[PDB]
């Protein structure tokens, strides 16, 4: 089993701490453009297009778009001031072809969204968020799901993952 998955959120979300959590034990920076991350992690092999989520790598995220099992997007829980720009993104790239694209199999393609940073001072949870960002409109059918996540530790983030595995596995 093989996974293609692309990874989006604003600069500072938290991107690269995640994927890290779940790559194999063998100093994390800012992205700079983006990172293909492949790995084995169970008995399942992912390619993870780690985008860089500054907003000059932003109109890079599109090309990453084409073919995708799922996208993992990670904000920043306790940034407030910057929820109406992940509202703009999330609109902007589920206007995308590839990512509007039915299935072979008749599904959407599924997002998996961190609330990130659950530890930090003035942390939203993940009902805050969707609410905030009217997430659940902006979705329509593309099957999502939420978690609270602290991605130095791992919290949420696996469980993430599991969602994300069984929605790619039940949609192929
Ligand atoms: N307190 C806390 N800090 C976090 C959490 N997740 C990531 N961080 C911290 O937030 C900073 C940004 O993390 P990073 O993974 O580089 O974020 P990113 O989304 O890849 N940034 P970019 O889009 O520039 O590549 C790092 O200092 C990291 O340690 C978290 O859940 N809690
Ligand atoms: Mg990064």
């Amino acid at each position: 089993t093989k996974l293609q998955v692309v990874m989006c959120g604003l600069d500072n979300s938290g991107k690269t701490t995640i994927i890290n959590q779940v790559k194999p034990a063998q100093h994390i920076t800012a992205t700079v453009g983006y990172n293909v991350e492949t790995f084995e992690k169970g008995r399942v092999a992912f390619t993870v297009f780690d985008m860089g989520g500054a907003k000059k790598f932003r109109g890079l995220w599109e090309t990453y778009y084409d073919n995708i099992d799922a996208v993992i997007f990670v904000v920043d829980s306790s940034d407030h001031l910057r929820l109406c720009v992940v509202k703009s993104e999330i609109q902007a790239m589920l206007k995308h072809e590839d990512i509007r694209r039915e299935l072979p199999g008749g599904g959407r393609v599924p997002f998996l969204f961190f609330a990130n940073k659950m530890d930090a001072a003035g942390a939203k949870t993940a009902a805050e968020l969707v609410e905030i960002l009217d997430l659940t409109t902006l979705m329509g059918d593309h099957p999502f799901v939420i978690f609270a996540s602290n991605g130095l530790k791992g919290t949420g983030v696996h469980e993430g993952f599991s969602w994300l595995q069984e929605t790619a596995s039940r949609q192929s």
